């Protein structure tokens, strides 16, 4: 029987009584594990992100000076990279992050105004999340443009270091390429092929999103730029993925839907893409494989799916 | 009269003339119930079995393509869930398993270089068995640190779904544990608390061991983990055991073993240990309310076990 997948947006509002209840902070080896104001905080974060609900504006939140050098130490170091590895479509929006939503050293951005900017872009949208979302509801976001994004911190001891997303990964790595046009287009086919599909094929595009959206390279000219958020909001393994050890491969869904990848350390292969147009259209012809008994369409007049 | 117990490890032989004979494959609702080649594969597995005699390495079997297919579809699935939700024992030895064993997507591991492997890290070793074993028998056999272990892999048809234990359950959720040497004790004192005990102190046992070796949750840091086997071989109940919707409580022997169970759906309740070494003292001071006329020892120098 069919896996239950959200036919309206609010439905999303559903996911916050799935999540993995139990965070990588109660980890022994995570940065923050013995640090209690640490703990607190993470669970001052994830109580906003359970109450919050589809239409509300993102609550704000005042970070304490600790935090914000944090994320001023991260951001400065990753900038000095962008010019030069980064894709076109991330630079060419970065100047108006920094203008309207407040991107600079010594601020962090808030979540709802990111999202309202984003909002005028392209129609993407952010809501904060708890913990970690099963595959199938993180992906199934997507079909709505919505990005389920964390609002709290890495902890300060280890501020280049994080076992998880953080913000600073979501906002330097994710957000720059949701405000382009064929860039959501094309992670919201990812979306759509997610919804009612079979739990094994969950997983395949959960590793196409995870070598396009995480660690995707792209062709830009006769050159080859990161545009994956994992790529993006990593110093060590942005400078790496351009120089010559890894091994490049060019996108073919049927082989990278299969490919195993270790989390833990630099990637020792890369797939590349000609473009986010072209990867939607493959995205979108590996989807008619998926064995669904429907079709599936977005409404973006009524914010519904329909199913065919 | 004290019903019969083996004495020596060789004696397990006897339990081959004692399981159910009339197997899950040969109901109308099992997936393979109408597919001739599956039901002629699943006597070749049990005629294995049945000819199995302690000390004989345990036979190579080529499995067919199709079977490895099934077997490749769950492993890939699953693995995705481990290094999230299983608990750090089942994460540590996992590498080795990969490396020693053959665990990959595109082979089934061969029970014999499972056995062995086993043998080395805590005298562990398995016994590929037909059927269903009784209670009592299946028990019994942890007294001596040797597990009965299926062969045969479930039907290619629903590779997520399986009414029995298959080879996928055995090698993803209980080989791993019983590498660990805490965990290896714990699961024989089991096994020496049944031996000779009453039939209703077999079902309390076996209670206890549905609660643990199989559905069970444990203290892990701050943190919640599963190590039950039908937790780490069950896609969907592996991450459903770790949300907000089912009941904890922590694990007392007296309430554990008579706690009701389904077979069927995800389970209403789980119990937390707070170690393996614990959960060991827990067992051992349960088997000291078990009405024997004796008590038990094994002796691992010569494999018998000692009645006192
Ligand atoms: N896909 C990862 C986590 C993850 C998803 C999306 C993004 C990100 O930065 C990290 C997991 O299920 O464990
Ligand atoms: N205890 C169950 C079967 C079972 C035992 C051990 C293990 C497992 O996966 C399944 C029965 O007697 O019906
Ligand atoms: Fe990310
Ligand atoms: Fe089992």
């Amino acid at each position: 029987t069919v896996p239950w997948f959200p036919r309206t947006i609010q439905e999303l509002d559903r996911f916050a009584n799935q999540i993995l209840s139990y965070g990588a902070e109660l980890d022994a080896d995570h940065p923050g594990f013995k640090d209690p104001v640490y703990r607190a905080r993470r669970k001052q974060f994830a109580d906003i992100a359970y109450n919050y609900r589809h239409g509300q504006p993102i609550p704000r939140v005042e970070y304490m000076e600790e935090e914000k050098k944090t994320w001023g130490t991260v951001f400065k170091t990753l900038k000095s990279l962008y010019k030069t590895h980064a894709c076109y479509e991330y630079n060419h929006i970065f100047p108006l992050l920094e203008k309207y939503c407040g991107f600079h050293e010594d601020n962090i951005p808030q979540l709802e105004d990111v999202s309202q900017f984003l909002q005028t872009c392209t129609g993407f949208r952010l809501r904060p999340v708890a913990g970690l979302l099963s595959s199938r509801d993180f992906l199934g976001g997507l079909a709505f443009r919505v990005f389920h994004c964390t609002q709290y911190i890495r902890h300060g001891s280890k501020p280049m270091y994080t076992p998880e997303p953080d913000i600073c990964h979501e906002l330097l790595g994710h957000v720059p390429l949701f405000s382009d046009r064929s860039f959501a287009q094309f992670s919201q086919e990812i979306g759509l092929a997610s919804l009612g599909a079979p739990d094994e094929y969950i997983e395949k595009l959960a590793t196409i999103y995870w070598f396009t959206v995480e660690f995707g390279l792209c062709k830009q000219g006769d050159s080859i730029k990161a545009y994956g958020a994992g790529l993006l909001s990593s110093f060590g393994e942005l400078q790496y993925c351009l120089s010559e050890k890894p091994k490049l491969l060019p996108l073919e869904l049927e082989k990278t839907a299969i490919q195993n990848y270790t989390v833990t350390e630099f990637q020792p292969l890369y797939y590349v893409a000609e473009s986010f147009n072209d990867a939607k259209e493959k995205v979108r012809n590996f989807a008619a494989t998926i064995p669904r008994p429907f079709s599936v369409r977005y409404d973006p007049y009524t914010q519904r799916i329909e199913v065919l």
